[PDB]
């Protein structure tokens, strides 16, 4: 919310939230102060009757580290683009990948879920990504009604330095080689839902020779999803197979991943907004005698008062239900429990 | 000032200042350009009846290095809250310690003096500090005009990482383990206020096995203070002991310390504003033969030319009386004096 | 430039830009994804009938690297200023260093050009500078406008010639000064000169191989035709111990020319064509005489309207492959640039 400008067809949103939060935890890498604040602005230009452009930037600022502390902002979106009207639009630049357009019906858990689980950013095409080019399409050409699809185009981004290299360079966990992924969802009756998605990205040498964990040439995610929404009830589920493609925490990749979450929801007339939810991701023939392993499994239970649009506060417990093995501890998964308390203004 | 949104119960606040500063001085640490800028957003909504929700963001950036310069910009004030009426507030972020409520009486100069003087920024609840829980009341339940008090509870902000360790982990004379603190201030007349405060802190290990100097398990401060503010004028006075609480510099933290700062302002009509000062911090029982040592000890002259409310500018000379010794050149703390010039625009 | 706020004699204005960018080349430091944005405001306060008060900040925030990656902010103008009606101006803080209110006249290119091509940015008063005080006057008390400006010094993180912003050799400076003159001769003609002054640092004569002498200078004539839909104009610039060889030091002396041309079709197409180079003398270490930048520069912007436009640049890069450009570590490679933006 909150349009500061708006004058000769030319529209800017500034939007953001503020959000005092804190973790209870026996992990003390997540154990303590959370708070932190986004702060965004859309823009959006009428150019002639069929074609508009805009833009959209947001900037995460963590506030729970001192003053002389590093690295406490980041860009999560920064891209512009055109709307042809209902011939679709394009927008280049950081954004979510097309697989999240599916992935993001489980993400809306009070505090937990979404990016950081069963998938991660700079992740190839399955959250906010550098360098996407983006098409997607409204209501098939105007013609079939809730019917949406996208497809989307990732360049190379490389290695720091050496052969693999480009400008932008990291390190093997958030490298990405070419790729591509489409999305697809369909609005069966109101209020349910299902959708598909499915992405291709080459691997990178650095992926192929640093990390011990995770071979091939080719990253592949295949994704269904499922959803509910009306008469106060949110249900969603959504799995996904992934080849090459999902974190074993520090370890580097699985070579086959299965992920699943489902989520179930309940909206009180007064504002309560109760939670529960399962999360999982299985992983298959990891190198080094590592075999299956569980990379992430918990149950999710947790609140949300809205006081109105701009002013909540929620409680989430994470339930944690790994087993703590050699596999969770070199590969830095946390085992434990956590209980989030948070109070969030938004404009 | 600048209300850029007011719609609908929701009103938005974006303030700051440019503020065009150098610093001439023998301490080629402190010597130079100075440019830095200030830039936040208070926002308010309006929940119902006797509810109003609320937060504020203050962000620092620096513009007086490159651009290619590491670390030049942080956040000072995160935090969301709940007013009830005359029930109270309650906020939790990063925000300021009850301690400032009191201390903040003598932070005035056209300047120097305030945090980086006496105290410093994470440094407990003395000033700006992450993860504070903050009731206030304001008028005594609207019983007793005049009459403000505050509670403050902190949780523990502990190492990098070992047995101490927390997520928002950071340097020993920047960790606190979990404390309180508590406030009161009385107007008697419309002009003159007294006020105390007082804060309890544990210490964490980094603390007592890092640096050479300070030792205990408790960081503690008794703060009285005295104001002036009407009819043109301006006098304050602030007087506190601290315990395990005080920096020695870059040596630790003093066993024990008493700070006195004291300033005296005039406000003529035509917009010039000259300030005297006297500012000192002595400290006791330091270990490895300091014994008794002046922390900080200068008298600070300047003024203040208000163009109007929006763009000033000013001068201040802090006279440097500390002897240059063992312990001044083993803290790193500064014995040269020091002259600002500046020009600032505020919004 | 978006005013959001205009009230009692004080105005604000919100200003930026979203660069959706792609750089194609073989240069693997320069290849890749490019975008990033840029976000600042403009403030200006009546503070009586002959005196206004005013600031500007403007940052730079790249969005093309990782959540976890650093240093990916950074200030590029913050000053305050005041304005005593048309009598001229003062502001004191980060901005411009005068050199630029003429070499700012080849600075036209879809992408490339500007800082980082013939000078760079935290280099003397060439381009923007930290801690520049600076008067300005219109109308030399006709048309004429005139500038003087003082730096203070900027010197190393530690030592000797330390100061509290300290920062490696290639972006310090001693005291220093600079003056600009420029005018409107026709309509549509304009001629501009400007010279800078600075002393130099004891790590700048000490610490890089390349670039000796107490003092950095830069004479500036140029020359711009801008009237018809067509743009025109030139920059030749020659420097004493303040252009930079690279990662390799200073070049003692060097020249550098910056020339373009530019049409401007009433459908918003824009047709680019420019010229660059950087010619260095007297270099250390055997080197001599050499190229320090070379190439040739074709594009075009569409432009939607005043909020969103489109463009492709092209660097014909001229340098020869040879031992000064590959230990100082400058591109000879090709370079094509797409991107769209969005402007507010």
């Amino acid at each position: 919310g909150a349009e500061i400008y708006n004058k000769d067809g030319n529209k800017l949103d500034l939007y953001g939230k503020i959000d005092g939060l804190h973790y209870f935890s026996d992990d003390k890498s997540v154990d303590g102060d959370q708070t932190y604040m986004r702060v965004g602005v859309k823009g959006e230009t009428q150019i002639n009757d069929q074609l508009t452009g805009y833009g959209q930037w947001e900037y995460n600022v963590q506030a729970n580290n001192t003053e002389s502390s590093s690295d406490q902002a980041w860009t999560r979106l920064a891209f512009a683009g055109l709307k042809f009207g209902d011939a679709g639009s394009f927008d280049y630049g950081r954004n979510y990948g097309v697989v999240y357009d599916v992935t993001s019906w489980t993400d809306v858990l009070p505090e937990f879920g979404g990016d950081g689980d069963t998938y991660g950013s700079d992740n190839f095409l399955q959250s906010r990504a550098n360098g996407v080019a983006t098409y997607r399409n409204s209501d098939f050409f105007g013609l079939v009604d809730g019917l949406n699809f996208a497809l989307q185009y990732q360049g190379k981004n490389g290695s720091v330095s050496g052969e693999g290299a480009t400008n932008n360079g990291r390190g093997w966990s958030k490298q990405n080689g070419d790729g591509f992924g489409t999305s697809l969802t369909y609005d069966i009756w109101d209020g349910i839902s299902a959708g598909f998605a499915y992405s291709h990205s080459k691997r990178t040498d650095e992926q192929n020779s640093v990390p011990a964990l995770g071979r091939g040439d080719n990253a592949e995610t295949y994704t269904g999803g499922l959803k509910y929404d009306a008469n106060n009830i949110y249900l969603a589920s959504q799995y996904t197979q992934t080849y090459n493609a999902t974190r074993a925490g520090s370890l580097g990749f699985a070579n086959k991943a299965q992920n699943f979450e489902v989520v179930a929801q309940y909206q009180f007339d007064f504002g309560l907004r109760p939670s529960v939810a399962y999360l999982q991701s299985k992983g298959k023939d990891l190198e080094r005698g590592y075999g299956d392993q569980d990379i992430l499994k918990y149950v999710d239970v947790g609140a949300t008062y809205y006081f109105n649009k701009n002013m909540s506060t929620y409680v989430d417990y994470k339930i944690n239900l790994l087993d703590d093995n050699s596999f969770t501890r070199n590969a830095g998964i946390s085992t434990d429990d956590v209980v989030a308390l948070g109070l969030v203004y938004q404009f």
